[PDB]
């Protein structure tokens, strides 16, 4: 139970990500792994459940 | 139970990430691992559940 | 039970990460590990559950 | 039970991380380990649960 | 039970981390260990649970 | 039971960690160890639970 009266609110918010990226030469080699080199913005109110991954920029999973 | 009256609020918020990135030469080699080189912004109100991962910029998981 | 009246509030907030990065040569070699070289911002109100990971910038997990 | 009246408040907050980073040559080699060389900002109100990790910049876990 | 009236407040807060870092040559080699060379800002209100890790900049765990 | 009236407050706060670090040559080699060379700011209101770790700068744990 939640009640909001006359109140401004921000729950799980990304505001104003400002980025300048200069890269004369970018060389990437990826054998079975993960490589992430660009801007990532993730806004989530709720993430629910056992063993879950809510936000990942770079990822490698080799369970059992 | 929650009540907000006339009150401004910020729960789980990222505001104003300002970045300048200069990289004349970026060389990446990745064999089965994780490599992360770019801006990541994660705003979450709730993350819930046993054994979960809420925010990962770079990650390697090889359970059992 | 929570009550807010007339009150400004911040709960799990990142505000004004201002970053200048100059990297004439970046060379990364990675073999089954994690390498993280970029900006990470993580605002969270709650993370809940046994054995969870709430924020990782760089991580390696090899349980059992 | 919590009550806020006419009161400004900051719970779990990162404000104003300002960084200048110059690195003419960065060489990284990582075999099964973790290496972190970039800015990390983590703001959390609550992290809850036995055996959990709330914030990791760089980490290696090899349980049993 | 908590009550705030007309009172400014900062609980678990990081404010103004301002850093200039110049490193002409950085060479890192990491075989199964942890290496952290970048800025880390962690603001937490509560971290709760037996055997938990609230903030780790660099870490190696090899339990049993 | 807690009551604040008309009073400014700072509980678990880091304010103004400002550092300039110039290091022309940094060479790190790490076989199963932990090495930490960058700025770390950790502000925590509460960390709770038997056997817990509140803030780790650089760390090695090889229990049993």
């Amino acid at each position: 139970g939640v009640l909001y009266v006359g109140s401004k609110t921000k729950e799980g918010v990304v505001h104003g990500v400002a980025t300048v990226a200069e890269k004369t030469k970018e060389q990437v080699t990826n054998v079975g792994g993960a490589v992430v080199t660009g801007v990532t913005a993730v806004a989530q109110k709720t993430v629910e459940g056992a063993g879950s991954i809510a936000a990942a920029t770079g990822f490698v999973k080799k369970d059992q």
